[PDB]
């Protein structure tokens, strides 16, 4: 029983020592982080290129369909028009090259059918109801919507009446928005060097004139959302694509090693569990006989068995929407490649650092949170007084991020310089704040840390010495 | 007595094993932190609308007015012009896009009466007095003003003969100043979806044409300043705000709260020094009996008190100028957040921190005047040195932020190489003063805050442990 | 034997005092270093110049054959065009530049002969064979080939056919790629004030309009390969250029100098060794006889000689590919300047530095192994999901660099911001990744090296004064 | 003899307590710091004036005769030309708009009589001697020097013969450079407002046509150089200028009082200078009686002095050349304000941070030769292998700030980003350096320093504490 509690309690090094003892539990995992690693990598270098082709047939749309796209967008919209004029310059610009598309695209474009099966572009308005711009104003607060469809064989008459209709009589002052709407169809014919069969795209696309604040700006926004659908009818000789059964199977055989996994895992917690069972009923050494990692491998493992059923889910339907795998997929390969570190601490003098990181957690974390209380009331002050004055001041995440920032150090002279002396009470304020705030976190906080983590250091070290 | 300076100076966990202590005197604390923290966030909240909506109105503005605007502001001036025919262009601009103004606004706007009363535009100048352009000037040291009221009868006439007027013989030798300014009106109609009443805004605008240098240059000044009126005739349908209400009785809980927990303290700090005076009569401990977060909560109390007062008069008389009362608001919530870790104090493993942070300021500060000094010095030597070459040490206030941030390692390659290399001696110099500076407080005086807190931790650390 | 031994360990200040102990064998080093940094300054202050005149062509070239070249290349390639008119506009704008060298060239450029020894211009075609835009493409997925000659007597003709020609029929929907390519010659006049004979360089250029994506955008890459041919016929007075000489016979004497070196560094390890042996046979003090520092100077000197013989065959047979002579070059004097320490250490108050420094790295390196492992989970993590939101996160290199600078602490602020919150999902756990990984590597990771340089520094200081 | 040493070696505030013993010897030195730093920020303040005038005058000259100057320069020049017929353009621009200059200038600005005492505009040419533009080149290696004056009767007869003159005739594949040069004479009547007299400028332009590379592209160079002259006719009514007593006045009080505390600390040193030798003959403590801090105010004084003495010679003689004098008196006032420390050291617990920071040099200087001979290996071989590639990297000068910014973590990710992979070779050894470098001076010697400073902190505090 106590050589059972020393194999239970050393080392595989010392456990292949047993006449019987391989190390094959431990061949599984040296196993599985490889083949998660490749999954998670031959799962990017996919997701990569239909990212890159959606993206650049998107920036391509901008420069078609915007007038004066400068090719990068302001913060949240591509462009925006301050001029009566200008809108209906982009307006009216915007059908027009709708209407030439086959003569101006550089790529496989083609017209898609709309919500009607019609081939058309297809334009509504939102105006407040009820029709001077002011002092009078006859408002009654809810929208008018207004909406015409616009065909091929109607933007084309050589006399385009369609510019001239009363449709396009905006009233500004009125309006809520404009959006125009299209469908293309496109083929990302790039991979035909392969011999697999081309992919199509059906690209549903949106321009929205949007000036729900009535500043003086309209805001114009461009939004694409792409299909797969089917290719339509591609002559294109060569082979169609079946590799997807190579992905599913490989995927199946990584759920079902990661289960293999959880499984010996989970019995090794309960073997142990019982033998501290044993001890505890043996005699009038730790309560913990559980050991720590098999935890995170567990964790390891449940995701990674959803995450590559998500992909599969996806794969199977055809989706494009890679989000919450890629964040399964992910944090398992990160707790997977942490998990390495148990094997690390067999090998002595990588151990007393284990230690010291284990060890340091527990004061770190609660010094956390006598600083967080001070960094939350910087937060909200900064927020309140340098808010409208600054521009990483505009709102609590922004400032919560700056602060984090400016406690490492990072992007500080600007910082200082980036509020203007308009209202010279708020810049002497804005002095007071961020100096006292870098002083107190870089001198004296962030010290602290390097203070505890040496400190720990030297126990666990003088405590290895001592034995 | 023993029991009673016992419970005088224990803690509220273990206080509350007395049969009627209940901590009441906490709750109300707990209430408060919460009660003023709301306050602000929906303070802000409301700030950041009106705030967004000003200055969205000052950004078109600035495109519609302002000849070639480029969409960002030059350093404390939105566009300048270097050539006498540029000025005329803008200047003619600015009144032709006044005029103009119902056919190209996509704003709500209107036009706004005048100081005369009249709706109308008024632009003036400044010339040195008594009319070659050198050689022999006969300037008098003071300053013609002139004064024209052009209206919209007037800048209308098909034939606009302002042009043409005999004001515009402008002589830039001799002008200071060209000034354009108007009345809008607007209105917030983002607001309508929640049928509160529309408000109204008025904008005062200022065009400043300015050239006090005489320097070849002039500089377009835009100002606008918006008061809120009242709605004049918005026949919108809906409701008109009393919200207003909500905000005033929520400030008067408030204050209450606040004077409830400052007549606590008070209350607090005379019983306990009665208490010393007792421990001083009683035989022939510290002086100090006075618990120090008492002084942080009244100051914070004191400041959310008049603060509140202050933004019950500001929305009293709807005002739209937030800054010192945003200022006594957000340093309130800052010192009530950090008095949370009063509480933190309590639970151990927290108390060696917070002893060592109140254990380090008597030296942290100690040593900043002996880095200080050294600190002034180098802001004269580099203020009068590098001043006229680099754009960082332009005047006292940037030197100092400018070592500041080379202190705490930010922007340090850029603040070499954007000195020109155009007299050896300076840049030779500058190279001196710049290593020997980053050296001096980087890898000494830097790293003796590390020192100081480091071993302010084992003092208290090693008090802690052997009691 | 002893004496011996105390001679062979000790330093060359004690070894002088030996009546014929002469430090030769140190002035032989002191001689080493000067000439290798000598022979690097020399060669760097060459190469400089080939490098410069070679750039400020192709800088000059892309600004007079790129339609709207705007000073400054995109990522990797010149410029790009998204409409069909403009790549059409681009092509022949470089063809009608080319025809008009003459006359608007700034250099002393010419007409280069081609591949098929006509001075004239080539322009190849590739299209995805068998010629609407969609839904039957007929395509057959190899390239067509078309290439023609345009010669100045061609492209001069009063009437330029070429323009109307059959080939530049170019169907972009099948395109693959267009290219021109040409050749000039220049001469680097700029040398002749020196009254050396001046070089003369052959340009080849291509210019490749390139959409294999086939995403709607056209990428136009400018690439240009000098060779030094020689003067064809300058009449300059002057002289021819000899110096060539004075370079080959020094890096002779650096090659002697340094196989020297060599032969005594080797000799130095045998007599050593044997001694050891000796010392291994006397008797019933450490095993590593080897000073550690004869291996840096053997492997300094043998990279020295062959890059030197690589400086020499480049110089002879007149090239100007000079990454591999840089890299051992370079390498030979980073390790010939880092092999002076063993010079710092005799003299004292440097040796505990030194020592603490050699000491250090076996624990720093052994901190690294569990560092990375979490360091490559994180890289693995961040790429498969911050990867298709955020420019830093695009492929496993540059997300290793961005991790590394942020355990720096740079460019910080710009990493939160940087990723759009389209998807509240990626946006989330973006946060809790960074905040995540800086907190563990800065506050906890970061710290530890210092923990563990300040420790590995008191040993040696005490072991130092203890002795 | 014992009370006369310990009075010399003890402090103002204890000797203070002798019956006749005033500070007025600290009292000279209280004025002292005083008076310096106001002659110094009166020099500044009044030396900003000049400046800003004199280089907003020539950013005005520049965007008035530069064409389509963007107003930012180029690295180390206005703009550059790429085209032959942009060249001529720009040159026959230049002229126009000095001919037409009292119709576009914003200024007081008027005609300067030239080297000729005319008024008129000189343009000279270098072309290589000796008139294909190659294959036969029959150049002769020494340079042609043409000029013309082109005055304004000359460039103003209606038919402007002055473009079709054979002088413009520049056969750009010979040419070497063309000036343009002009006088101007400027006022900075700004200061009229103060009825002091307002000073004339004369400023002398050079444009600069260089294109001495031959490399495609001409260099535009833009220089202006201002003198002061004399107001040669303003009847501007007013006052003159006398301040200038005031500053000369005020020069001669610093310099009296400088050298009032030099001959007291000469005085000072040598009194106890005797002493020490006074104690050596006493009888059979430490050599050093001389207190350091003398040695600093000696030279702070000797550089006020003459710093002063220049300022004086400058006003007097009117220049605006103030690098030397403002290098003399930022420097004496950096150690003047570094003397104070002196006085920080009596009031205690500054003291120990006074002795560290003096018992810290010592070995920091002394680690910095052992990490110099590295940061000299990678600064060498960075520059051969990288500068090619990256623009950091250009120049030795440029490498150093650069790694020297990397060892403080600044702008790291920039600095590998900025390296193309356009030869995978180097920039397989660019990662290697950059990582390599990074690790060994961030992780270990950067943290070294901290470990030098910590313990040399506990020394001098367990040296005071135990006495």
């Amino acid at each position: 029983l106590r050589e059972d509690l020393k194999f239970y309690f050393m080392s595989p090094c010392e456990k292949y020592r047993a006449r019987r003892q391989i190390p094959w539990k431990l061949g599984l995992q040296i196993l599985k982080i490889v083949m998660v690693t490749t999954q998670l990598v031959r799962f990017g270098l996919s997701n990569q290129l239909v990212v890159a082709f959606k993206e650049d047939n998107t920036v391509a749309f901008k420069h078609l369909f915007l007038k004066g796209y400068s090719g990068t967008d302001e913060d949240d919209y591509s462009c925006s028009v301050y001029t009566q004029e200008d809108a209906y310059e982009s307006i009216f610009f915007a059908i027009n090259q709708y209407h030439q598309l086959k003569d101006i695209t550089l790529g496989t474009l083609g017209y898609g059918e709309n919500e009607d099966n019609r081939i058309g572009l297809k334009v509504c308005k939102q105006h407040y109801k009820k029709g001077p711009s002011n002092e009078t104003l006859n408002i009654d607060n809810d929208v008018e919507l207004d909406c015409v469809q616009l065909d091929l064989q109607d933007l084309s008459k050589k006399p385009p009446d369609w510019k001239n209709s009363s449709f396009f009589r905006l009233e500004f002052y009125r309006l809520l928005q404009v959006e125009i709407s299209f469908h293309l169809k496109g083929i990302d014919l790039q991979t035909i060097h392969s011999r697999e069969l081309p992919d199509c795209y059906v690209f549903q696309n949106t321009i929205i004139f949007d000036n729900k604040a009535h500043s003086g700006k309209i805001k114009i926004y461009f939004d694409s959302d792409a299909k797969i659908e089917e290719c339509k009818d591609l002559n294109i000789f060569g082979s169609t694509q079946k590799n997807a059964q190579y992905v599913l199977v490989f995927d199946a055989f990584v759920i079902v090693i990661c289960l293999a996994s959880l499984i010996l895992c989970t019995r090794s917690i309960v073997l142990a569990l019982r033998l501290r069972k044993r001890f505890l009923n043996f005699f009038l050494d730790q309560w913990e006989f559980i050991n720590g990692w098999y935890v995170l491998v567990i964790i390891s493992d449940l995701m990674t068995i959803i995450g590559s059923i998500l992909k599969m889910e996806i794969k199977a339907k055809n989706l494009t929407n890679y989000d919450l795998c890629s964040i399964f997929l992910g944090t398992s390969t990160l707790l997977v490649w942490v998990g390495v570190i148990r094997y690390l601490g067999y090998f002595q003098a990588y151990n007393v650092l284990i230690l010291t990181m284990q060890a340091s957690l527990p004061k770190v974390l609660r010094f956390c949170a006598c600083a967080g209380m001070i960094y939350l009331g910087y937060t909200f002050c900064g927020w309140i007084v340098l808010g409208p004055y600054h521009d990483k001041f505009e709102n609590l995440n922004t400032v919560a991020e700056c602060l984090f920032s400016l406690v490492n150090g990072d992007d500080m002279f600007a910082t200082f310089a980036q509020i203007q002396q308009k209202s010279i009470l708020v810049w002497l304020f804005s002095r007071l704040y961020l100096y006292s705030f870098i002083s107190l976190f870089i001198y004296m906080i962030l010290s602290l840390f390097i203070a505890l983590i040496t400190d720990s250091y030297d126990t666990i070290k003088k405590f290895q010495q001592n034995g």
